[PDB]
């Protein structure tokens, strides 16, 4: 025999497997086995991905229930899976959303400054440079310290939790709990620290002492700090790293963007569309029996929404693998999800990538890989696809 098709198919974030277009054409929803042994439905067309993400009966929260078929082990307490629902129930959604927009005074200039400094330091040191460890990740870390209102010097230690926190493991991870409890203690300290008066933590700290929020738990306040730092940093650092690969490998596009930087937002949007940063489909648990294409998904089954399945669907995005700056539906991709759980940091993520790319093209217009592309080491069993190092010269 064969065996039931296993997911994920590949940890490489520089190319989509030809298999994905085959699945999408032949079986855009089909049964697969996850790393835990569970069965799941893998959905790989734009039409069916959108259907699942816009129907709340495919629940994010219920993926955390004891006994459910699992994509991977939880790395957070089960109540934290419903992190945005908990924020909304506490009456904090508007305030959190306001704090993480890129439009706060000085934020963009801070980003440009940070990027330019990181690049000057690479240039001083001489090629080769590692653009993930010494540019994309420290730019994301600095950004999220600023947005949180926490000291920049605390960013590296918070960051180092992330190579465990965002693992995609078959089994529970003891180091994840150790790092989680310590990071929650750090954020609780921030909330009690009178010097912290700006950003998302300064705003939470004020709301904590307002009568309108007196019955919101200290644990929820700390948890917002830890979760927004971690999701934001991993997601922006990983997206920028793999977007830089896709740009480096298209000298014609690199040169057009360098020359006409007003096209950078359109090119970022295409880079988001083609991005293979999410290593796994987005999980949902069916709360009812729901027809999805030719399959009747049954109550209690796991569904996995394959982002690249949707974003490379030629029925929605003709010539899907090409970066085309003049598409008529450019923001209609699923790179930030869709529906109830649409990314709350989408603007912030776009801006981080736009600024980092602008700054890199101006400082290193001759940027190129310093190693053959096949020599990049792809991180395995993780919730993002990322090269461990990204060696470049210029
Ligand atoms: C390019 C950067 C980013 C990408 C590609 C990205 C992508 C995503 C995707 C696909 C989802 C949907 C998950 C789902 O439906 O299961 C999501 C949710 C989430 N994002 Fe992002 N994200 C980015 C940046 C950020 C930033 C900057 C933050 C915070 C500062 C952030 C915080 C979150 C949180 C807290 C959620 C969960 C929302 C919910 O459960 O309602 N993201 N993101
Ligand atoms: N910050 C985190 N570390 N490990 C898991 C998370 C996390 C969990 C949920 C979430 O909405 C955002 C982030």
């Amino acid at each position: 025999a064969t065996v039931l098709l296993e997911v994920p198919f590949s940890a490489r974030g520089d190319r989509i497997p030809d298999a994905v277009a085959e699945l999408r054409t032949r079986e855009p929803i089909r049964k697969v086995r996850t790393i835990t042994g569970a069965e799941a439905w893998l959905v790989s067309s734009y039409a069916l991905c959108t259907q699942v993400l816009e129907d709340r009966r495919f629940s994010m929260k219920e993926t955390a229930a004891a006994g459910a078929p699992r994509l991977n082990a939880l790395t957070v307490p089960p109540e934290v899976v419903n992190n945005m629902g908990n924020i909304a129930d506490a009456g904090l959604r508007k305030a959190v959303m306001k704090a993480i927009t890129p439009k706060a005074p000085g934020l963009e200039q801070f980003l440009r400054d940070t990027a330019n400094s990181l690049l000057d330091n690479l240039i001083t040191e001489g090629a080769p440079a590692d653009l993930r460890n010494d540019f994309a990740d420290p730019l994301a870390t600095a950004l999220h310290c600023k947005v949180l209102g926490i000291p920049q010097e605390d960013g590296p230690k918070l960051f180092r939790s992330l190579s465990i926190a965002f693992m995609s493991s078959a089994d529970p991870i003891p180091a994840a709990k150790i790092n989680w409890d310590r990071d929650i203690e750090y954020m609780a300290g921030i909330l009690e620290n009178p010097n912290i008066t700006t950003g998302l933590m300064g705003e939470l700290s004020r709301l904590r002492k307002d009568p309108a929020y007196s019955h919101v738990s200290d644990e929820l306040f700390a948890t917002i700090g830890v979760t927004f730092f971690g999701a934001g940093v991993i997601s922006t650092g990983s997206f920028l790293t793999t977007a830089l690969i896709s740009l480096i490998q298209r000298p014609q596009l690199r040169n057009l963007l360098h020359e006409k930087p007003e096209l950078i937002p359109a090119g970022v949007e295409e880079l988001l569309r083609i991005n293979l940063s999410f290593a796994d489909g987005l999980p949902r648990l069916a709360t009812a029996d729901i027809q999805v294409g030719d399959v009747l998904v049954r109550k209690g089954e796991l569904v996995l929404v394959l982002l690249e399945g949707a974003n490379f669907d030629p029925e929605h995005f003709p010539n899907p693998g090409s970066i085309e700056l003049d598409r008529p539906n450019p923001t209609s991709h699923l790179a930030f999800g869709r529906g109830q759980h649409f990314c709350p940091g989408s603007a912030l993520g776009r801006r981080h990538a736009q600024i980092g790319i602008e700054a890199l093209l101006k400082k290193m217009p001759g940027v190129d890989l310093a190693v053959p592309i096949d020599q990049l080491v792809w991180r395995t069993r993780f919730q993002r696809r990322i090269p461990e190092r990204l060696p470049v010269l210029w």
